[PDB]
């Protein structure tokens, strides 16, 4: 599924993402925007280390989900990476929450650092009713 902007903002809010561990909804939106263009079936293979990024947040298989083909990988979210390719993003948000409970928080995603950190991200939630 490819979410429309405000549709996603309210979907994330309903799943408890607004302010989760001090991270604003606008930040999660900016993350999803730059990671996959709000596309839940987005995937990216990383030839260098044999891991794959999954879903709307492009979560990596080396540490977060199990795809069975990533060498020495772990599954901290305790999910099959397939769960991160669903139209329903409940599991993907559960895992995104798991990621941010770690020390880095939202900084876990380099894309967030490159396009969201210290940026005016208000535009992501404007007019969505969140």
């Amino acid at each position: 599924k490819v979410f429309e902007r405000c549709e996603l903002a309210r979907t994330l809010k309903r799943l408890g993402m607004d302010g989760y561990r001090g991270i604003s909804l606008a930040n999660w939106m900016c993350l999803a925007k730059w990671e996959s263009g709000y596309n839940t079936r987005a995937t990216n293979y990383n030839a260098g280390d044999r891991s794959t990024d999954y879903g709307i947040f492009q979560i990596n298989s080396r540490y977060w989900c199990n795809d069975g083909k990533t060498p020495g990988a772990v599954n901290a979210c305790h999910l099959s990476c397939s769960a991160l390719l669903q139209d329903n993003i409940a599991d993907a948000t559960a895992c995104a929450k798991r990621v941010v409970r770690d020390p880095q928080g939202i900084r876990a995603w380099v894309a967030w650092r490159n396009r969201c950190q210290n940026r005016d991200v208000r535009q992501y939630v404007q007019g969505c009713g969140v």
